[PDB]
């Protein structure tokens, strides 16, 4: 039947846990104390695998917030952003972007995914180009499948070949060039200044993702854009609420005077129901304390700069040479290496993120670490400690 | 550039705005006092355009768990469903559908739009058939679109043309039927009975969406495939939070023994974080609560059958000759009519759903009044005088 395609992920899946190792897919926070600990199997336990950079889904005035909303405007909207769906805090939560990021245009989606889907399938039409990083987001990739757009993947990283491929394409055509502000794998960062030189030279928008930097990235906190000097220069920066912001939610922001019109051809955004008050009203309350959390920001880069260079120093491969961003990655020589590394981490009170094939390329296998601004010294250099053990008992150093 | 191709939506839109209308794609509720009762404009409004059916958004205890989830588990996850995002919550509200349903498996989406788009797509492959309503809502063609499936689309509420269909398609492979149970634009009911049975004929497995039936058709408000007997005959239900529920989300349901592993190659379940602590405890409670929330299912129908009974004897051209739904729609001779009536209804203090091309077929123009448990005798009544005096205003009766 239609089931039956999965047969071979399901073979490999019990071939997994015949090894004795937890279900990788299926851990439950059963309870969480705080953006940085956890109880998993019954065990107090260390994350260390969130995307909660800013450490705000704890923050008191966002949660004050959330349950004001809950109180006053209910636990949702049951309607559309184009219908009956849009309540007094989404129209605040789109100016908390335009004031975060300094545009005149934002439109919020109920996803992240969502806003990919649905920004690249319906700004890029038949005739069209999408250019793209060949290991971009799911979403992006998504977004192309769902539009009409020609399609124009470039080799991961390469300037060289964004410019080669850009310049083979008919001049007088729409392009939009996709860019990714942080690399979210293993953490590095993309050299947005020159691949936006390039895509301008070519005539092409630029829409670049800042997920993985907002709040901690440029003197605004903008993003990996904003640090490398672009502000005024991006057409579309594309976002999320799940990551530093701390809730869920997508977004696209920008100065385009038709931005906005987007609203009433965007598939995503007209056919599903608004975000809950709750969301919009956590999500305002967050994304407008990011402008200025400097404290956070610091203590931020402190953290993933020890986590960086203990890791780098203790003899693991890791995916970055320098502390780039807020994500770690140790690089493991096969599949049971990082297993065991991962098992013997969560056995020992440390969760962070594994990736294997097909997460990641065949050949790459993975332990992805994310710092919180709201890790101690402390829980860091217990985690440098427990790494130090579990690599001594596994033989990866 | 890009947006040139919205010049002509632009002028539309602002055609439409020179009339002196109100822009019904921008509407603001500004406050929210309860599921019937909103200050739009600030003015006090009815809500007769909103999916809250059985009134929960307001449910002390649904509005209670949300604010306990808040406390105790944050704003948010930072995580996706594979890696760090699943809570305690996020399995309750799993075991709520698994419970709400009668079925061994459960996966929840972030939205209803995304477990539409994502299980479309992942279900059928290469070589396999998606068959649907020509009418289906934009996220079945989405999903379709999706994946790499054969879609065959059957002329609209046709039995005979889903039959005809289906019996030119080649035997051996796996097929997916895809119905909706009620029809949102009209409220009228698919014959799911005649069109189930069709399916199995062909050896079809059939998928149906109970979004806008929850809890208020069938003896345990699973959805009109309930109330038409066919417990037991239904491969898989998509359903939504947005709407009976109150918040934001989407799943599908199953008894099929390899059903979860649908997780493992789903890309809008694994490429998104998960829901907010609170998003997953409010439908939790609510999903539980509508398994036998009596009282209100009985207002609502009594609420649906005075309003339905109303209109029509009003002189109203209405989508159903009888009362099928909790959905009343309005038929109007044009555009100008329609929003001379929703101008008129506003400005009276009631919101109703809009509905004009390309939202509708062209020559359909539509006000959607939806009902709530929770609109008392008197405003139903309110709002037959309402469109009493509008009807007369504008000279549709
Ligand atoms: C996180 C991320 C997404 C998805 O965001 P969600 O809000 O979790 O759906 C999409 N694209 C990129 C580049 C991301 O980093
Ligand atoms: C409401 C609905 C959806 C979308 O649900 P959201 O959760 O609002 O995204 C999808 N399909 C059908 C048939 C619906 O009725």
């Amino acid at each position: 039947d239609l089931l039956s395609k999965f047969d071979g992920l399901i073979a490999e899946r019990q071939k997994l846990l015949d090894s004795g190792v937890t279900d990788p897919f299926a851990i439950v926070m059963e309870q969480v104390k705080s953006p940085t600990e956890a109880v998993i199997r019954g065990k107090d336990t260390i994350l260390l695998g969130t995307y909660n950079y800013m450490g705000m889904t704890f923050d008191p005035d966002v949660i004050a917030a959330g349950k004001e909303a809950l109180e006053k405007f209910g636990s949702g909207t049951c309607g559309s952003r184009m219908l009956n769906g849009t309540f007094h805090d989404h129209m605040e939560v789109e100016q908390a972007l335009r004031d975060f990021y300094g545009t005149t245009g934002a439109i919020v989606f109920s996803t992240g995914y969502m806003a990919n889907l649905g920004i690249i399938s319906t700004l890029a039409g038949k005739g069209e180009y999408v250019i793209l990083d060949a290991d971009s987001h799911a979403s992006i990739y998504d977004g192309c499948q769902q539009g009409n757009a020609e399609i124009v993947r470039f080799r991961h990283n390469s300037v060289e070949d964004l410019d080669k491929r850009l310049g083979r394409l008919p001049k007088e055509p729409a392009k939009l060039v996709v860019l990714e502000g942080v690399y979210s794998m293993l953490g590095d960062i993309a050299p947005l200044k020159e691949m936006v030189a390039v895509a301008k030279k070519h005539g092409a928008m630029v829409l670049v993702d800042e997920a993985h930097s907002m709040g901690f990235f440029g003197p605004n906190g903008r993003g990996v854009y904003e640090a490398q000097g672009l502000e005024g220069q991006i057409d579309f920066v594309v976002g999320t609420f799940s990551k530093s912001v701390g809730t869920v939610g997508g977004f696209v922001v920008s100065n385009h005077p038709k931005f906005e019109a987007v609203r009433l051809a965007c598939r995503p955004y007209i056919f599903t129901a608004s975000l809950p008050p709750s969301v919009v009203a956590t999500a305002t309350t967050s994304i407008r304390k990011l402008m200025t959390a400097h404290e956070k920001r610091e203590r931020l880069w402190s953290n993933a700069r020890a986590l960086h260079g203990g890791l780098k120093a203790m003899g693991f491969r890791l995916g970055t040479e320098t502390c780039d961003s807020a994500i770690v990655a140790v690089m493991l020589e096969d599949q049971e290496q990082a297993a065991m590394m991962w098992q013997a981490l969560l056995d020992g009170g440390l969760y962070v993120n594994m990736a294997r094939p097909p997460a990641t390329p065949a050949g790459t296998f993975l332990l992805r670490c994310s710092i919180c601004a709201e890790h101690t010294p402390a829980q860091i250099q217990t985690v440098l400690g427990m790494f130090q053990a579990a690599g001594r008992a596994v033989g990866v150093i």
